[PDB]
C-alpha cells in the first residue's frame, strides 16, 4: 500500500474512533458530532501532511533494513500513521489558536476556522483545546499496550510545552524585554536591539522546529523502536537547523511571495515580527537605512509597508539568503554524515526531510 | 504540618521548578520568567483551592488508617500536593480561555487575565495552554518513577477531554441542535425546547462535575494507591451528584447575589444560558409566563433583564430549590452510605466534600 493513501485511510479510522467514542461515553448527539466532524476536517485536512507523513516515512525506511512478520510491519505502519496525526493534530490546535490570537484572516486561501459564520471565537477557542486533547485520546487507545507509549507521551508533552514557550517568545518578540510586565500595555521597541540572530534562532527553535521537525523524527523512530540507532543529540542539532531554514524562506515569503500565492495577505511588517528580513536589514544597513526602518515598520499604513519593502529591496538580502543557504548545506551534509556512523537508514530519512524543505 | 500550609510551600516549590527549568532548559530570559511567574500567581491563586485540597484531604484520611514509614507520609502527602496542584492549574487554563471566550470582566473581584493592560488576548490565550501544559510537566517531573503514573496521567487526560466537550455544552447551550452548522451564524433558540432537565444535566456533569468533584477524589485514592478500597461507579456517581448540586448554586448566585460578594456581575439571563432557574421556570411556567420569558430573554437590555428576574422572583423558584436540596441530601447520602462497605474512610472524605459544598 502506498503511504499517503495508507495515511488517509488511517484518518477516517481515527475520526470515526473519536466521534463513535463521543456518542458512546460522552453523550454527544448527532448534530454536535457532525460540527466537530466538520471542525476536525476543516482544522486537520488539506496541506500536504509533511510533518505527519515524516513519521511514516521514517518508519517505512526502518522497515527496509529489519526482519519482522507482515502483521509487525503492519502494526508499526499502523503506529506510525496514528503517531503523524497526533502531530498533525496538535499543528491544528496551533493554527486555530495562533490564528485567533493574531486576528489572521486567512490560511491555506480559506478563512482561519474562528471566522466561520457559526464558529465565532467563542466555540473556536475550544475547538483549537479538543484538537489537542484528541491527540491525547489517539494515543492512550491505539499505544495502550505499547512498550514506546511513556517515551511517546513525555516527547509529545516536551514539544508541545517548547511550542507554547516558542509562541510567547514570537508574540513578544517586538517589545522590549525590560519592559515586559503584565500591569502596562507594551509598546513597540523603538531600538530594535532585541532584533539578533541568537534571539530570531530561539523563537524559531521553539515556535516551529520542535513540532515540525524533531518530533516526526523522533516519533518514527519510537514507533519504530530505534533511538538506539541513532545519537539523540544529533537528531536534534539537525532538526534545529534545517527548521531554522525552513522558517527563514516563511519569513521571505511572507514580504515577497504573491497574496495568491502564499495562501494568504503577509503582514509580518506591520505585525513588527522579527523576521530573518527584518534582522538580517539590520546586521548590514548603514545609519540613514535604520533610521528609515524605524520611522516605517509596525505600521499598518501601506505606504509605510511599501518604504520597508523597498528598503529590503535595495539592501540585497539575496546575496545573505545565498549566502545563509550555502551554510545551511554545508552544515546539514555534516549532521547527515554524522547520523551514517549509527543508521544509514536514519540519515537517509534526514536527506529526504532536507530535500523536501530545501527545494519545496 | 497544617494541611493548607503544605499545599501552599509545594506551591512556591513547584513554581521553581517550572521557572528554573525555563532557564535552564528553555532557554528564558529573566523578563519572561518574571511575567510567566505572575502570571501564575494571577490566574492559580486566590481561590479557596477546594479542588487541589480534596486530593491532599482524601490522602490524609487514607494515611490515618494505613501503616507507612515517615518518609512515605511525607512523600505521598507532597504527591497529593502536586496532584492537587495539577488540577488548580488546570481549572486555571480554563479560566483564562473561558473568560476570553465568554468576553467575561471579572472574576473574584479582580480584572480576567487577558484585560491587563500588558496582557491581552494575543498573549491570554497562549498562557492558558501553557497553565495546562505545566500540570504535564509537573506530572511526569514529580511522578516519573511512581506506579500510578499512567493512571494518574490517562485519568487527567479524561477529565481535560471531558471538560472541553462540556465547555461545547455550555456555549452551544441557546442554539436549536438542528441548526447548529459552521457556516451559518448560529440564532437563539426561540422554542427553548432543549432547555431540559436532562440536557442541563449534561452540560453540568461535563463542564463541571469531572474536574471539580471526580479528578480530585479519584487523584487523593491513585496517589494513595487505594483506588482498590473503593468501587468505582459509586465514586463516579456521587461525583456527578455533588457537582450537579455546586453548579444550581451557582447559577442561582449568579442571577440573585449582589455583584460585589458574587466577585463579578453576573450576565446568565443576557447570555442566555442553560441555567437551573431557566430550566426550573419553564418546567412551572403558564403559557403566558413562558411567552414572557421568551421575549425578553437573552438581551442585554437591562429592561429585559429585570423582567426575567421578575419572573424568577414570582414563580417561587426557592420551593423547587428546597426540594431539589432535600432530594441531592437523600441521594447524596446513600451513596456515602454505600462507599462505607469497602471504605469508612473515602466514605468521610467524601462526607466533607459534601459538607463543603452544601454549606458554602
Ligand atoms: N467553507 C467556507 S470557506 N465557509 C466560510 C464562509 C464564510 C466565512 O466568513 C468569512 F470569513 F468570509 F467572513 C467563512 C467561512
Ligand atoms: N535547549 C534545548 S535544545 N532545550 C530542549 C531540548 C529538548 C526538549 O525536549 C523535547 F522537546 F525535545 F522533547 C526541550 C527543550
Ligand atoms: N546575515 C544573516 S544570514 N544574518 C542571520 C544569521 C542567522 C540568523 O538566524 C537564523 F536564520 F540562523 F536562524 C538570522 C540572521
Ligand atoms: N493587578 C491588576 S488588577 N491589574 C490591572 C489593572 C488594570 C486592568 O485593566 C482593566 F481591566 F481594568 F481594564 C487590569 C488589571
Ligand atoms: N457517561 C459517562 S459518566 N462518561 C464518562 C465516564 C468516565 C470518563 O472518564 C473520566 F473522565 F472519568 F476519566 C469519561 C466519560
Ligand atoms: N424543578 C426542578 S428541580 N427541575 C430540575 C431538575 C433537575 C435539574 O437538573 C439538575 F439540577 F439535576 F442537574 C434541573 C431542573
Ligand atoms: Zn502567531
Ligand atoms: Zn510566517
Ligand atoms: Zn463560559
Ligand atoms: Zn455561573
Amino acid at each position: 500500500m502506498a503511504s499517503m493513501e495508507r495515511f488517509l485511510s488511517v484518518y477516517d479510522e481515527v475520526q470515526a474512533f473519536l466521534l463513535d467514542q463521543l456518542q458512546s461515553k460522552y453523550e454527544i448527539d448527532p448534530n454536535r458530532a457532525r460540527y466537530l466532524r466538520i471542525m476536525m476536517d476543516t482544522t486537520c485536512l488539506g496541506g500536504k501532511y509533511f510533518r505527519g507523513m515524516t513519521v511514516v516515512n521514517v518508519a517505512e525506511g526502518f522497515l527496509a533494513v529489519t526482519q519482522h512478520d507482515e502483521a509487525t510491519k503492519e502494526r508499526i505502519l499502523h503506529d506510525a500513521c496514528v503517531g503523524g496525526w497526533m502531530i498533525e493534530f496538535l499543528q491544528a490546535h496551533y493554527l486555530v489558536e495562533d490564528d485567533i490570537m493574531d486576528g489572521s484572516v486567512m490560511r491555506r486561501g480559506k478563512p482561519c476556522w474562528y471566522r466561520f459564520p457559526g464558529v465565532t471565537t467563542q466555540c473556536a477557542i475550544n475547538d483549537g483545546i479538543i484538537l489537542k486533547s484528541w491527540t491525547q485520546i489517539m494515543a492512550w487507545h491505539y499505544f495502550a499496550d505499547r512498550p514506546f507509549l511513556k517515551d511517546l507521551l513525555c516527547l509529545f508533552q516536551k514539544v508541545d510545552y517548547a511550542t507554547a514557550v516558542g509562541q510567547m517568545y514570537d508574540v513578544t518578540s517586538m517589545c522590549d524585554s525590560n519592559k515586559l510586565d503584565p500591569e502596562v500595555a507594551q509598546p513597540m521597541t523603538t531600538d530594535f536591539a532585541e532584533f539578533t540572530p541568537a534571539i530570531y534562532k530561539r523563537i524559531v527553535k521553539y515556535k516551529t522546529t520542535f513540532y515540525t521537525y524533531l518530533l516526526p523524527l523522533v516519533m518514527g523512530l519510537l514507533v519504530s523502536e530505534a533511538a538506539a540507532s541513532v545519537e539523540m543529540n544529533l537528531v536534534e542539532r539537525v532538526a534545529h537547523l534545517i527548521g531554522e531554514y525552513f522558517q527563514v524562506q516563511d519569513d521571505v515569503m511572507d514580504c515577497f511571495t504573491p497574496p495568491e500565492q502564499l495562501g494568504k495577505v503577509g503582514t509580518d511588517i506591520e505585525d513588527a515580527k522579527c523576521s530573518w528580513l527584518a534582522v538580517t536589514f539590520l546586521g548590514k544597513a548603514n545609519a540613514a537605512q535604520v533610521a528609515e526602518f524605524k520611522a516605517n515598520y509596525g505600521e499598518k499604513d501601506p505606504a509605510k509597508v511599501a518604504v520597508v519593502k523597498r528598503l529590503y529591496s535595495k539592501a540585497n538580502l539575496q546575496a545573505d539568503f545565498a549566502a545563509y543557504e550555502a551554510e545551511v548545506v554545508r552544515e546539514v551534509e555534516s549532521l547527515i554524515e554524522q547520523l551514517k556512523v549509527k543508521s544509514p537508514t536514519f540519515a537517509e530519512s534526514v536527506a529526504v526531510v532536507w530535500e523536501k524543505t530545501h527545494k519545496r
